[PDB]
């Protein structure tokens, strides 16, 4: 099993990206996913998640209003569209998978783990 992000990049503060996690080896549409982001020098933090439930997403203070996350079942995908971006923003984003299928939303160590894709806002 493995996820892979893409889109990551470098972009005029202000501008968009779109992040895309596939997943290989196992269909993931009953279990929620979600994206994190690492800083230089700081920890990991939660960006936003998304259910296996039709509908049901969860954003970090920092991104509300700005990034939204959606999936795409048939293609084993889940998304970040990113507007608005910040200095503040430049971060590798990682994908994750719960480590249960059908999971409620409290906190567990996610099963899964993808290696990151960079992405940097300029000045
Ligand atoms: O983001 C995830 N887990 C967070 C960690 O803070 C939390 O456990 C969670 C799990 C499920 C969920 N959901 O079903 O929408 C929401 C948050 C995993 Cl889905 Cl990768």
């Amino acid at each position: 099993v493995q996820l892979v992000e893409s889109g990551g990049g470098l972009v005029q503060a202000g501008g968009s990206l779109r992040l895309s996690c596939a997943a290989s080896g196992r269909s993931f549409s009953t279990y929620a996913m979600g994206w994190f982001r690492q800083a230089p020098g700081k920890e990991r933090e939660f960006v936003a998640a998304i259910s296996w439930s039709h509908g049901i997403t969860y954003y970090a203070d920092s991104v509300k209003g700005r990034f939204t996350i959606s999936r795409d079942n048939a293609k084993n995908t889940v998304y970040l569209q990113m507007n608005s971006l910040k200095p503040e923003d430049t971060a590798v984003y990682y994908c994750a998978a719960d480590s249960i299928p059908y999971g409620d939303s409290r906190y567990r160590n996610p099963g899964y783990w993808g290696q990151g894709t960079q992405v940097t806002v300029s000045s």
